[PDB]
């Protein structure tokens, strides 16, 4: 009741001998069942070898050889049940005879016993071969799918959809292989198949079963033509005859210019200047050596009297200067502060600028998106066998229970409502909500809301629906599980294949795509996915409108219902989120939550004075010798100025921020307060002889002192409005408040403070003590003329800290190249926010990046046929057209960050006109003749195509294209015609009064982006290829001569201030070096080397402060621009002062000179500036923020260490072989007062 034999030669059946009796109630024609016949094999000639060579060549084995197990009967029979089939595959012959070749082979081919194990036998009479009703066939892996693989591709006659989608059952082309197809064809289930056949799919490597040979016979290739025919399959049909397209190239790194990198022109450029103005220095002291009124006393004389009139009458000066203090501080009433930081810290004027502007006005606002992730805390992955796709892993978070939980979260977020004091009343969702359909007249089931949910419409019933259905031999049941992943692999459909025949598509009338339901999957293996995500979009609009305002209001609903939520699911599963607003939000909060730590770092400040210019007597006398007055003095004065500068902006109309306000003062205040304290330590270490009167005295102290604040405060100031060049806000509010505010300082130093000083002088010598309650040489000018000035000038030493400054500024300058350029948003949170767990949860579990546009302007022809030849992808298009370009783009993530390929508004029209599709038809009788008949009118009344059927592309004339866009662009899909524009491209078009296009957009996604470097890189990528695309749809003839597409995406405006040669900042610090030079040498009476030496000191700093910071690991940005100018101008209190002190000096020789200008100078500007600045700064250290401890805290300390070994060091050993030659005038007008 087998086949005993299997081996070679023999078969197992012949002759047909009846009707099937097993199956019945088909009603359709079906070959007749052969009954089993163990015989060797029959030979065949005549006419019957005639026929069996006219079908299957194949087994044609020469005129008298040829042997075969099948009858004429059977041939007819077979050809009869294979011409549908046939009839189906007419577009590329060549593979479709392959198909044909594996039925005749099955049916006649002599070695039948060597693949075809018979296992089921029927006995339809007695003394008569048993019928045989089912059997298994066997066969090797590799042909099979080699010969699925020669049609795979190939498309019915209308062309639209594929074949094999019609030959793969319960599912279309997307989700079928050669397995499933060979087991559809042999599964009687379909009403169909004649007998139950197995198929076997052997592993050629691997031989398991003994005694069974698989079969692999020949198979045609799509491009091996047969014979001389020389119609091989177009490509069009099965893709393996297309050409190859090499891949991108690679590209050089950026900042290159003319044959060598670019940095590397920098450094020469930047060092021969270094050796040419060094070699000035060296020619003027050889000169020397071979030849060998003014200013000051003009100065000197006019601050005398000025100081000893303003002395003279205390009271009114100080009253008048409060009075103006108060009337410009009063302006503050005006104050208005801007929060957003995109506007604070982008480019006002920009292309990015003007790409966003034309967006919006031609297509509207791009949407708000609040998102939350969850994922499951502890669970373990199990397994389900579905019939119809095997053996599947699913994860923890994935179980059923799960699901209905966030189902009731979701549904209390639809229907939420808050409170408007303004319009007094309770707003709903789909008040502010977007909704891609149905703008007016909408309602809460239109808004636009994602999820996984949306598989099965949010309806809870649908979710719990299981059903019994039938697959070959196997009867099971079906549930949530089969339908989601048939679902995932194939968004768009309007029922399943299987028992609970539901639709896939969203409630709003839109299809979800996989990876914007879940997350954290590989491949395609969407069932393996770890997160869940839930997004909620909501309308944007203009600032002045007032319903942004009632947006916002909703949102903070959103985030105390989250909150609450995730409280009460603590543990069970973890959960992230985010709402549009809440960065705006949370930097502000930083902000404030640091500002009482700046402010207790300025009254320690105060302290330092008060004991720094005080005394004692033997110990614990602070009571009478504490200068308290005089640090309240400078303190009040110098804040006083801030405050007056920042109500003069007010006044004016400039805007500021919480950023300016912060940090403002106290860069102020390091640098004003040196100017106070120097010249209080002048007047006490300046005697006086007996008889002159302390107006005198204080006078002739401003005389001393007065032109080296002068000179400083125009050097500080020049430099801080120069740096209001950058078009950034915030830098250029800070620049010219700053600049003002230094102004404002010296002038009230020279009055008020003049005035306060001489009422304490005054209170001092009657012996009073300060309202709060002997002339011995200081320890610093002891500790200074017999310790550090011998020895730092010693002979032996000088050239050892020349070599060794010179060699780390060679270093620094080799090393300044390594700078990490970009600003992350991950440094401006709180150490505790949930942003933080937010952005790890985007940059592990998120599959895609932020949507891109290519936005088309107006100037091109889409209503003509090279338009449309130019611009589609079908049949009869352009190789490198438009969307062929993105599409071919898209297959090379690494090299261009686009991920998935853009759709095409023109290939969707152009489809949806093809008279197959039945979609644009037209009533033929009535009152409503030749006016457009929707799909869904199911009536007689309307027979008549909007085309005419034609052979080869569809192209719609001019009238045809104007006339019926706006009916396409209004359809919406329905399960008679899944094409339609309602539902994705109903405002991708902007249509004129008179049917043109004005503008159009295609849109796609980028891959994942992570930080600064991926989100500058691809807008590098994404310009280049929206480059390439104008360059070649311009040489269309008609079009406008300034016609191009541009990449919009939301994320532009700020990026693109990194995508030039030098990081914006560059220009304005390198401008910045001119006002030293300028200011000091025209100051000192036309002296190059106090100008040169000034300039090279300030250069030499600047780029150790560069290199160490590349060192440090600290990023550039406007940040680190704002520090960098403040350590410019901080530096002249480093350089200048020494270097005019040695100047004027009337010892004869430049070593005595130096030693006397280090001692005294030297002492009273290290008390001064260093131990003003490093209280200041290490209180900043408790600042809980990273923003501040990284650029200001470490970045400040490294300024002033640099400032000091520069000044203290350096400058008075350069001073001491290239300093100044001495000034005559001063001497002749010394001797001559004699
Ligand atoms: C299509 O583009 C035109 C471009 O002009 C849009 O017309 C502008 O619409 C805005 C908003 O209503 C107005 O402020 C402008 O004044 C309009 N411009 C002109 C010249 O009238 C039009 O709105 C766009 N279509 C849609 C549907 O938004
Ligand atoms: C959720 O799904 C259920 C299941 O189909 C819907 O219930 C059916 O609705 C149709 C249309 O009104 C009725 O003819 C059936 O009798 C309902 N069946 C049952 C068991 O009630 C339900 O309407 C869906 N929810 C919504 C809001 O439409
Ligand atoms: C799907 O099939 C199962 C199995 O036949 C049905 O469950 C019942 O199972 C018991 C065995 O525990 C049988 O004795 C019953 O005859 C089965 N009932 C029926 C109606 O077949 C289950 O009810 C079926 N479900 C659906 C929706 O068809
Ligand atoms: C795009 O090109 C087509 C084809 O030339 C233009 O159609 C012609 O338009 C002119 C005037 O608009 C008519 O007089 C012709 O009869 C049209 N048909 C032809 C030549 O077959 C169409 O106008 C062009 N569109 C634009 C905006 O210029
Ligand atoms: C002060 C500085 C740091 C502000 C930085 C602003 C930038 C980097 C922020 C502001 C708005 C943000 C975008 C808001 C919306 C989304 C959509 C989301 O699906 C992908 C991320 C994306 C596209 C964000 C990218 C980053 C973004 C552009
Ligand atoms: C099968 O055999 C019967 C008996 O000769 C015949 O009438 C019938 O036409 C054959 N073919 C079929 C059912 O396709
Ligand atoms: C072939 O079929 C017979 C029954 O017809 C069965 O007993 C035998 O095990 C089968 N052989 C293989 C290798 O499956
Ligand atoms: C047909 O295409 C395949 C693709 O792999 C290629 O290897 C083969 O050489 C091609 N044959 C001809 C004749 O072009
Ligand atoms: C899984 O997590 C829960 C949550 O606390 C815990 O109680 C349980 O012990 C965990 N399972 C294992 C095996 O540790
Ligand atoms: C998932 O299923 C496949 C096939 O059933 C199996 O090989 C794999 O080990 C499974 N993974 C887990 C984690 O169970
Ligand atoms: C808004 O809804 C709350 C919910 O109970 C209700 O108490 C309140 O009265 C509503 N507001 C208005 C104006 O109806
Ligand atoms: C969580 O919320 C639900 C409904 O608001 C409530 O029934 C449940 O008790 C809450 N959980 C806890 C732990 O209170
Ligand atoms: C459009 O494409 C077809 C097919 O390549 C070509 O024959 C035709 O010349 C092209 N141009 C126009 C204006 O039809
Ligand atoms: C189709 O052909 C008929 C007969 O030639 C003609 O009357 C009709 O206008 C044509 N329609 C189109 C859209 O070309
Ligand atoms: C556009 O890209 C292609 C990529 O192969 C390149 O060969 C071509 O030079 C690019 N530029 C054009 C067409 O201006």
């Amino acid at each position: 009741l087998y086949t005993p034999k299997h081996e070679a030669g023999v078969c197992t059946f012949y002759e047909e001998c009846g009707k099937n009796p097993e199956l019945s109630g088909g009603l359709t024609s079906l070959s007749n069942v052969s009954c089993l016949s163990n015989t060797p094999a029959r030979h065949v000639t005549g006419e019957h070898l005639a026929l069996l060579q006219r079908i299957c060549p194949r087994l044609y084995n020469g005129p008298n050889t040829t042997f075969a197990c099948c009858s004429t009967k059977q041939l007819l029979s077979l050809e009869s049940s294979m011409s549908i089939t046939k009839a189906l595959l007419t577009r590329c012959p060549a593979c479709s005879d392959n198909f044909v070749s594996l039925h005749c082979h099955n049916t006649c081919s002599p070695d039948q016993s060597l693949f075809i194990n018979v296992t089921r036998v029927v006995e339809r009479g007695a003394g008569e071969p048993p019928a045989v009703v089912a059997y298994e066939a066997f066969y090797q892996r590799s042909f099979a799918e080699k010969a699925y693989e020669s049609c795979s591709q190939v498309r019915i006659p209308a062309a639209a959809s594929l074949a094999v989608g019609s030959m793969c059952g319960v599912y279309g082309s997307a989700l079928c292989n050669a397995q499933r197809w060979l087991n559809f064809q042999g599964d009687t289930g379909n009403g169909l198949a004649p007998l139950d056949i197995t198929f076997h799919l052997l592993e050629p490597g691997q031989a398991l079963p003994d005694g069974i040979q698989p079969l692999n016979g020949k198979i045609a290739p799509c491009n091996e033509s047969q014979g001389d025919d020389s119609a091989v399959c177009s490509c069009q049909d099965c893709a393996a005859s297309c050409p190859v397209i090499p891949p991108p190239e690679a590209l050089r790194p950026s900042f290159y210019m003319g044959r060598m990198p670019g940095w590397l022109a920098l450094i020469i450029i930047f060092t021969a200047v270094f050796v040419l103005l060094s070699a000035v220095l060296v020619r003027l002291r050889v000169v020397s050596n071979r030849n060998k009124l003014s200013p000051h006393t003009i100065l000197g004389r006019f601050f005398q009297n000025w100081g000893t009139r303003v002395a003279s009458w205390p009271l009114t000066v100080l009253a008048l200067s409060f009075i103006v203090v108060i009337a410009l501080a009063a302006g503050l009433t005006f104050i208005e502060l801007t929060t957003d930081p995109v506007e604070l810290w982008s480019a006002p004027k920009s292309q990015a600028r003007k790409e966003k502007s034309f967006h919006d006005e031609h297509f509207g606002p791009f949407f708000r998106t609040n998102q939350i992730f969850v994922t499951a805390r502890n669970r373990s992955s199990y397994k389900y066998d579905s019939l119809l796709l095997g053996s599947k892993n699913f994860s923890g978070i994935l179980s059923l229970d799960f699901l209905l939980e966030l189902l009731e979260l979701q549904e209390r977020l639809r229907h939420l409502q808050v409170w408007s004091p303004e319009a007094e009343r309770n707003i709903s969702l789909q008040d502010i909500c977007y909704a891609p359909l149905n703008p007016y007249n909408t309602s809460l089931s239109d808004c636009c809301v994602n999820s996984l949910l949306q598989y099965f419409q949010n309806n809870r019933t649908l979710l719990m629906l299981t059903a019994n259905q039938t697959l070959n031999g196997q009867t099971s049941l079906v549930d949530w599980k089969d339908h989601f992943l048939y679902c995932a692999n194939a968004p768009l459909t309007f029922k399943d294949g299987t028992s609970l025949a539901l639709s896939c598509m969203a409630d709003y009338g839109a299809p979800v795509f996989p990876f914007l339901a879940v997350g954290g999957y590989q491949g395609t293996d969407y069932s393996e996915a770890e997160a869940l995500i839930i997004t909620f979009s909501l309308n944007n609009y203009p600032a002045d409108d007032p319903r942004m305002a009632q947006a916002k209001l909703w949102e903070e609903a959103f985030l105390k219902e989250m909150e609450s939520f995730q409280r009460n699911t603590s543990d069970k599963f973890q959960v992230a989120f985010s709402a549009e607003r809440s960065l705006e939000d949370e930097i502000n909060r930083t902000t404030i939550q640091d500002l009482p730590v700046f402010a207790v770092s300025y009254i320690i400040v105060f302290l330092y004075i008060s004991l720094a210019l005080g005394s004692y007597s033997r110990c614990s006398r602070v009571a009478v010798e504490s200068k308290a007055t005089l640090g309240l003095g400078g303190v009040i004065v110098v804040l006083g100025a801030v405050l007056a500068a920042m109500g003069f902006y007010s006044y004016l109309g400039v805007p500021s921020s919480l950023v300016i306000i912060q940090v403002v003062p106290f860069l102020v205040l390091a640098v004003g307060a040196d100017n106070i304290f120097i010249f209080v330590l002048e007047y006490q270490r300046l005697p006086r002889m007996p008889g002159e009167q302390r107006e005198a005295h204080i006078g002739r102290t401003l005389g001393s002192v007065a032109p080296s604040m002068l000179l400083c405060s125009l050097s500080e100031a020049i430099c801080f409005f120069l740096g209001a060049l950058t078009p950034m806000p915030a830098v250029r509010t800070f620049a010219l408040t700053s600049g003002l505010a230094i102004i404002l300082d010296f002038l009230l130093q020279m009055t008020a403070f003049v005035a306060l000083l001489s009422l304490d002088s005054k209170r001092q010598e009657a012996s009073r003590p300060d309202v709060l309650c002997k002339e011995k040489e200081g320890l610093l000018l002891r500790f200074f003329r017999k310790i550090y000035a011998p020895f730092l000038l010693h002979r032996f030493i000088r050239p050892v800290v020349m070599l060794l400054f010179l060699t780390l500024f060679g270093a620094n300058l080799y090393l300044m190249c390594n700078i990490n350029v970009g600003l992350d948003q991950e440094l401006a949170l709180p150490k505790d926010s949930y942003l933080i767990d937010y952005f790890l949860f985007l940059n592990r579990y998120l599959e895609v990046g932020p949507p891109v546009y290519f936005v088309t302007t107006s100037g091109f022809n889409f209503s003509s046929e090279a338009g449309m030849n130019a611009t589609c992808s079908s049949a009869g298009c352009k190789s490198f057209s438009l969307t062929q370009k993105i599409q071919y783009a898209s297959e090379f993530p690494d090299q261009s960050y686009v991920a998935i390929a853009a759709s095409s508004w023109v290939d969707d029209f152009i489809d949806w006109l093809t008279p197959s599709s039945s979609c644009c038809r037209l009533y033929i009788r009535g009152p409503h003749k030749d006016e457009f008949c929707p799909s869904t009118d199911t009536s007689f009344n309307c027979l008549k195509n909007c085309m005419n059927r034609t052979l080869g592309p569809v192209r719609p004339t001019a009238e045809q294209f104007h006339k019926y866009l706006p009916w396409f662009l209004n359809d919406p899909p329905n399960i008679r015609c899944p094409k339609g524009g309602l539902a994705a491209y109903r405002t991708s078009v902007n249509l004129s009064s008179d049917g043109q296009v004005i503008a159009s957009q295609f849109m796609a996604y980028h891959k994942p982006l992570r930080n600064s470097q991926d989100f500058t890189e691809a807008l590098r990528a994404s310009r280049l290829l929206a480059a390439n695309i104008t360059a070649d749809l311009r040489k269309v003839p008609g079009t406008d001569p300034n016609f191009e597409v541009f990449p919009y995406t939301i994320s532009n405006v700020f990026y693109q201030q990194y995508l030039t040669v030098l990081p914006e900042g560059i220009f304005t610090l390198a401008l910045c070096f001119v006002p030293t030079f300028v200011v000091c040498y025209l100051l000192l009476g036309l002296d190059m080397c106090s100008g040169i030496l000034n300039l090279l000191s300030i250069i030499m700093i600047l780029v150790d402060t560069i290199g160490l910071m590349a060192v440090w690991g600290i990023s550039y940005n406007a940040v680190s621009l704002i520090n960098l100018v403040t350590a410019v101008g901080m530096s002249v209190e480093f350089v200048s002062h020494i270097t005019r002190s040695f100047a004027v000096s009337t010892k004869p020789t430049r070593l005595e000179r130096a030693k006397d200008a280090t001692v005294f100078m030297g002492s009273a500007v290290f008390a001064g500036v260093a131990m003003t600045n490093f209280p200041g700064i290490l209180i900043l250290g408790f600042a809980q923020a990273q923003l501040i401890q990284i650029f200001f805290f470490r970045l400040n300390l490294l300024i002033t260490l640099l400032g000091l070994l520069h000044g203290l060091v350096f400058l008075p050993v350069v001073l001491s072989y290239l300093g100044p030659d001495v000034n005559q005038a001063l001497v002749q007008e010394e001797k001559l007062a004699s």
